[PDB]
């Protein structure tokens, strides 16, 4: 309902696209926002409607029903979405990117000819699981095993904080080959895998995260995903790609700000207000020319590990800030769960923690830039 | 739980009053804080409790059976309890403050014997009305014979749905045609609107009062009648400073989390309270902590000296709301991913805190009018 | 210096031009940086150098002698050159864009051949003189014959003191008309540099005016449509002038990137410590947002796309970011920092001239406040 | 003009009478030579028996050597005035009567304090400490060779350095809790000071490199103990940091003492922008004013703790920067000039976030502190 802003002049195939998505969002996934946060669930629906729509593959092969698309088309759609639902978005991210795009990227012909089709069309829900109770930030501390048995890897232990969590039918699951880390194709049908009840959240609630746990779970030596003890690489690769699509994640947030509250002040001149308002517009437009601009650049193949860090790191901290100047601008009216700005504050905060948290992005940023300018 | 902090000398009774206040609320109180954002409602039976610890007319008249100690008081007591719910909080500060003390200060002593000893005991709850949708105010008392009748509505209530007593603000006659009233639950007329959803102090109940020719006998005229301007404006000032109390608590709170979370949670084979940005997180959480303290209280200190402290009570409330806030996101980012779960309080600050930056005045109104008054006087 | 960040992009052309930028700033305007801002004194040679490197016409018609190029183009020059001298840029951008641009494009064909091929040699000196000390101003010019007579003044005029051509706006009724005024024109005078806080090489004044002459050929785009003119290229005026914050910032980073290896303390390198790193993170990440915006900007400007909300924009935004950035670059650097002996005071000096020198930050929030309904 | 409005603290009549007494010299004595100081890079020297005529030079030194024997608080509210006629004057006043006399009041023998206390008292002599070195790691060496320790190396970024005739310094009397601290006379051979520094800000406080060259130092010139001298300057660095705190408060009153009286006689929806920015400023302002009071009451009542000292310094001197910046704003065109103070202000103020410790250290400090209290 805001639509005004600075054009970026993204070609005519990313516009198609971003009507496209609009349309898709604000008809199919905006009038179920609120409920999704309500029931604390994520609409189900929605997979195969994005699998219709080609959302769910957009930087996937063509040869398995993706797009073929890169990783600005990728920041568009997830744009899109998120500022119909952040919650959704965040779970079309974990889907689309942290899986689908990881399996593209690092798997072997028969691999993706196995996994990908039913991941790109909805049939199938995907999930990354890299995090456990006592490895977050520190993550390659990480003590999930995995012993090879026969031609079987057995897996033991847990995962938490998973992305589609209860629902994901293919995992790329990380563990510990030699405490020395591998990446491995997990089916949902896979003997001693579970999933946990999901969790309780501030906000990301249409979202569904769960531990993951992990009793003789027997992968086929098959799945390996990238090679035994080469877990570390994909890991590292999959980190750039999540940090540059999730910041749209933001993105979509602040959209979403705008779009509560330019309308709401049109139906309830003042000085402050106007200035509040042009804070929220030039920030808005330019953590959409950085994230943009980052996108591009991987999509030129130069991908950087600093300007990725630090596009989410910027975007993800300027839509909390944006966020509580929504509720702010709405007044009381925007402290009641009546109005939306109150669930894109809670949604907000997600990522400055999730996609390892501003402070690992900070550490990341100034540790490479001092070892490259040596 | 986290108890470092600057000591500011207050005394031996405010030092005694905050550890019984401290002593309530950590028994009694954070127990069902949980139960109070979850259910949406006030737990009622707190209200006779802290009656009987003398907590709900600590600034009023001990005549009328009040403590009769003063706003740095009442700040300290607001604190504690806002430290172990910040809903509880808020609505002991609206009756405590914002009925009672108005009752106080502005009643004949007639008004004050009839009203004040069951807001005291806590047998009576109390509130004050003065927003609406729309002191441009529009909500109209007209006499009828010995009566004033009243008809509009008031937004935003704390206490609203419960309140027995209520100190209300109507027009008169219409800009110095404001008059203030004493209202009772009981008067025919009255009604409350349902209960507001809101995004955090879901434990303090808020509605909309509607007023369908409400009859107010003449003698519960608060402070006399086209004077209702005077007593709302000093009714803020004092609004203000006890209300800062409510940050304050809030930022106490967001420490008591963190810190044993710093000591508990290991990363790379250390606890993450040894890390250089945790460091300096913590160290601006307790410099922010201790300044906003320092500014709160000096400004009821002078408030309990009689001083004049309208730009001083709309800053210190200023301040302290912004920095509660910005403190309860640090409060979620120090303890992560555990931070933004419902089963830890941090998400629960951070909702409550938000409140202070609207209700009682938003931080616009209160930078507008410190603006003003500097620019004329 | 400090060359790495994200590439953007622009082609073949501007990459070429900013190498030559670039080199012609490091050899001849930095080792002239100190002095100028000691001297409070624009280093005169420096214009017929530029001319003679065609920078000065830049986005002004190769029939007059200049490169027919855009605002991006533009930018990238202002800001290679303000990386070497703040003072320089500013002087540079009001010849470039307030002056010679105004003249390019409200100028009749006879105007920019009278008056264009000095401005571009660099043989004259440019400036604009909209200020005054009070849509309010108070310069009248009275048609009287064949001529009009300016009395008045006008305040804060870059160039002021060198300017052999000026574009002046002032009241023909009280209703705007803006003029070309020659420093041989009787009647004008400038008033003596101004003493500045920074920005100190470049030669601010005042201006009088008492019983000026200036031909009715002189009328710079119509009776009483001064207005339009002006309003016209305060938004490109604002894009190419955000150049100015982004030369301060890329010459931060120039002088703590180096710094942060050489010092040591408690046995490291300074820039091994986490708040160090954090500090230069947020440094980095500012600088790649900031002109990721501005660029997207001037790109917007280029294919003639209105952007007066998005001008404002990327001109309040880079503003405050540069001051912010050259009080971190003191901060970085410590005692030194401090000392007179390194650029870090001086950058802070001058950065702090674009929040409040050419427009100011409020009126910029109001302006996007304002036209962004409210 | 000046901006007088604020929240009263109730310092009691004592501490108002110093107030109105030091804001008198302040803005009649102080003021009218700040820009002169800053133009010149110079201390105006003659200010020192004026300052020692007032008893402000040694506020916090016993009566019995000619002190008032005044504490913290009633010391931050001196610098405070002081300050906020000059931050420069503030800061030499700051080096010499707290971090020079006070240290020498606090851990001198009662022959050290007599001898030196009452020249430093009076204003006749200057006072500096000497501590930081440009590589409590420092390198400056004392070797006792028969009754005296001899000095070799090396100080940097001294306070009253040029001007000093008495200095504490410290020194490694063995590299291997082997730091001493050491009262040495400018008058001592072998020791002598650098050109004074050319800085940004503070230009009218003279700042200068030590040099000691097998500088004589009688073995009774030592100060609080061999060996003993981290406990002096940790204990140093505690009331440095909650006296110089007031710098930054002085520097804020400046800021509204520019600001307010402009904004009135200044007449172009960006005023209702400026209301906010000054009503910021007045919070801010008062903020740090009852917070920096707050410790300093504190250690009056003998309370000093490492973190609020640290924290009330690196608060102030935070706020006075960004201050400092909105007071140019505010002025517009006009705070761009160098014939209006605010652009000295924020020169000056920058200071003290790198000075006494950096808000980095600081920082580091209070966290480290906080984690060691409550594990
Ligand atoms: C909604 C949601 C969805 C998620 N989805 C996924 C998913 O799909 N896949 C997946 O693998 N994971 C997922 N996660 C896990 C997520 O990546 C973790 O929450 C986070 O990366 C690890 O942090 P933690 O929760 O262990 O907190 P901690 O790592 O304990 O962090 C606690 C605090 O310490 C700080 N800290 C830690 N180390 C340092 C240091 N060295 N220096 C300075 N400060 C430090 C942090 O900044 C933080 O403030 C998800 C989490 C959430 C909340
Ligand atoms: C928990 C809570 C309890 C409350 N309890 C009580 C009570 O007990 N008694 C009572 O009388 N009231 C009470 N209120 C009312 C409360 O004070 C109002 O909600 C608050 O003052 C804001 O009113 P509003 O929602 O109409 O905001 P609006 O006034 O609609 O605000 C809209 C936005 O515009 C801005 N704005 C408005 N006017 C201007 C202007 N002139 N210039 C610049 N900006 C402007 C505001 O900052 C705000 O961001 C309570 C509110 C809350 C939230
Ligand atoms: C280095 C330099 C070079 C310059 N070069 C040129 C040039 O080449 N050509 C030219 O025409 N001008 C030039 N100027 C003038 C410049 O645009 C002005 O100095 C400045 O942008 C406008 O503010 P001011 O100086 O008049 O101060 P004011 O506008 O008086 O500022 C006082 C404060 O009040 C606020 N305020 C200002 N106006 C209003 C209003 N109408 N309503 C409410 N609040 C308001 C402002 O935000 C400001 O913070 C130059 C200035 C500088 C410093
Ligand atoms: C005007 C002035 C007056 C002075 N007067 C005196 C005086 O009278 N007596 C005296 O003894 N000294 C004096 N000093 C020196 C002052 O104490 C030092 O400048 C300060 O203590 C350290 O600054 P530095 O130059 O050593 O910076 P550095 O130590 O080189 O610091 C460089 C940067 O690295 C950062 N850094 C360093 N270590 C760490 C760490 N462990 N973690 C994170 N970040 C870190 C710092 O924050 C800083 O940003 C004075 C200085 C000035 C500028």
């Amino acid at each position: 309902m805001f639509e005004a802003g600075l054009n970026f002049a993204l070609g005519e195939e990313i516009d198609a696209l971003r009507a496209s998505v609009r349309r898709f969002a604000s008809e199919r996934i905006a009038p179920l926002a609120d409920d999704a946060d309500r029931s604390n669930a994520f609409p189900m629906s929605l997979w195969r409607e994005m699998g219709e729509l080609g959302l769910l593959g957009i930087t996937a092969d063509e040869a398995h029903g993706g797009a073929g698309l890169g990783y600005l088309a990728h920041c568009v759609a997830m744009e899109e979405i998120s500022r119909a639902s952040a919650s959704v978005g965040l779970s079309y991210g974990a889907h689309s990117n942290l899986c689908v795009n990881q399996i593209n990227r690092n798997g072997k012909p028969a691999q993706k000819s196995r996994y990908l089709p039913k991941l790109i069309s909805g049939e199938h829900v995907g999930a990354l699981a890299m995090s456990e109770p006592g490895a977050g930030s520190d993550v390659v501390s990480m003590k999930l095993k995995a012993d090879k048995r026969g031609d079987r890897y057995v897996l033991n232990g847990s995962k938490m904080w998973i992305t589609n969590g209860p629902d994901a039918d293919v995992l790329v699951v990380y563990a510990k080959t030699d405490p020395g880390i591998t990446a491995f194709l997990v089916e949902k049908a896979f003997p001693g895998f579970s999933a946990g009840q999901k969790l309780d959240k501030l906000g990301m609630r249409g979202s569904n995260t769960s531990e993951l746990i992990f009793t003789d779970c027997e992968v086929p030596e098959e799945n390996v995903l990238g090679g035994v003890g080469e877990g570390v690489k994909v890991l590292m690769s999959g980190l750039d790609y999540e940090r540059v699509v999730l910041s749209a994640g933001p993105l979509g947030i602040m959209a979403a700000c705008l779009d509560v509250v330019v309308p709401y002040l049109h139906e309830r001149e003042f000085q402050l207000m106007q200035g509040k308002l042009a804070d929220m517009y030039v920030t808005m437009n330019a953590a959409r020319a950085y994230v943009y601009a980052v996108a591009a650049a991987c999509d030129r193949g130069e991908t950087a590990r600093k300007d990725a860090a630090g596009c989410i790191l910027y975007a993800a901290e300027k839509a909390t800030a944006m966020a509580l100047e929504a509720i702010q601008a709405l007044g009381g009216n925007g402290y009641t769960n009546d109005y939306p700005a109150g669930r894109l504050l809670r949604d907000a905060k997600l990522y400055e923690i999730g996609a390892g948290t501003s402070e690992i992005r900070r550490m990341l940023i100034g540790r490479e830039l001092f070892a490259e300018t040596k």
